[PDB]
């Protein structure tokens, strides 16, 4: 059987799944089926400091030439009409306790995407928020300290993870998306999971940032390219602050631990093994496969069959 339930379980996936399904059992809605959360890819990578920042800070010995990270792809499936429907996907980057500064003990959400067929609709957002809260709660427990989110909707007609969204699935503008993250993080705060969250500009000020080399440097994040442009343009710190302030509302810095307890945390050890899966190594592979195979997520029926196809591929990549 090629169900989503039969995809390999992990501590991470199970923690998210248990959180979602406990939330759903506290709601009085008949329609809500059981949710499965599966980590489907997990591999170790490095992000290299791009040439401008490398010449300024790596060649002078002020900044590590690259940063190691674990990246993971996870997906959420709902039983709908007795048949799995993938409705949520997310990629994360995790910079562990051995990672050189400035990235040490930080997580970054590379990408998040969704297809709006969760039943019931009135619980869809709450379920997305619970998946994200669960993720923060989980990496906090392993000893990560700071999480990072860039609230950036896709360009028009573009897809982050799932090929071909429904035509009536509206795409939030950045303001709506910031507010969506604030509501999620406000709930995380109320549950005493996160200590605080701040926009990037306020955080940099309180951190007394004076050099671009102090900014966490993540793969595909906004800031590495900003820094490459400012070096081609040629007080780098004064510009950086002006850019951070200008876009501050869209960059979230989330603190999972605060205060002197940070100084006591043991090494971070991922209890889950790595999972080799070329299909879900980054976003382009699955997007390409679906485009070529005409797997769309644009109606419930097409999402059902595309989920079936995605599941058969994930179960047999290792055959
Ligand atoms: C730039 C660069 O260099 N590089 C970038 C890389 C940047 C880094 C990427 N950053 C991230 O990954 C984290 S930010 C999230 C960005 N990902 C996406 O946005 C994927 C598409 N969006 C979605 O899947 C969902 O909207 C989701 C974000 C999961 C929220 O779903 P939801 O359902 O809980 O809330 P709702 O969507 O607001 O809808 C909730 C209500 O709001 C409605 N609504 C939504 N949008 C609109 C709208 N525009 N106008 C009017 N109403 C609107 C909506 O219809 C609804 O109504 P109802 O509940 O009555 O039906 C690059 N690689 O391109």
């Amino acid at each position: 059987k090629f169900s989503a339930k039969r995809l390999q379980t992990t501590r991470l996936g199970n923690h998210l799944e248990d959180r979602v399904n406990k939330f759903l059992r506290r709601q009085n809605h008949p329609e809500a089926g059981e949710v499965f959360v599966r980590v489907v890819a997990s591999s170790d990578k490095t992000v290299e400091v791009k040439p401008g920042m490398k010449s300024r800070f790596v060649d002078s010995g002020e900044m590590s030439e690259s940063f190691p990270y674990r990246t993971k792809a996870l997906f959420a499936f709902e039983e709908i009409d007795g048949v799995d429907v993938c409705f949520f996907g997310m990629h994360v980057q995790e910079y562990g306790s051995d990672c050189p500064p400035p990235n040490t003990r930080r997580v970054y959400i590379s990408y998040l995407d969704s297809i709006h067929f969760f039943r019931p609709r009135c619980l869809r957002t709450a379920v997305y928020h619970e998946i994200l809260i669960g993720y923060l709660e989980y990496v906090k427990k392993l000893g990560y300290v700071t999480g990072h989110i860039w609230a950036c909707p896709p360009s028009e007609g573009d897809d982050y993870i799932f090929h071909c969204h429904p035509p009536d699935q509206k795409i939030p503008k950045p303001k709506r998306l910031q507010e969506w993250f604030k509501k999620m993080l406000d709930k995380a705060f109320a549950e005493r999971i996160i200590h605080d969250y701040k926009d990037i500009f306020k955080q940099a000020t309180e951190d007394r940032l004076t050099s671009a080399k102090e900014l966490p440097y993540f793969e595909g994040d906004f800031w590495p390219n900003v820094l490459e442009e400012s070096i081609k343009e040629s007080s780098g710190s004064q510009k950086l602050y002006a850019t951070m302030e200008k876009h501050k509302e869209v960059f979230f810095v989330i603190h999972l631990h605060a205060g002197p307890v940070i100084n006591t945390l043991p090494p971070i050890v991922d209890p889950d093994p790595l999972l080799s899966c070329d299909l879900m190594d980054g976003r382009d592979a699955f997007l390409t496969l679906a485009r070529d195979k005409h797997w769309e997520f644009s109606s419930l029926r097409r999402s059902k069959w595309s989920t079936l196809c995605m599941l058969v591929e994930l179960h047999t990549q290792g055959q």
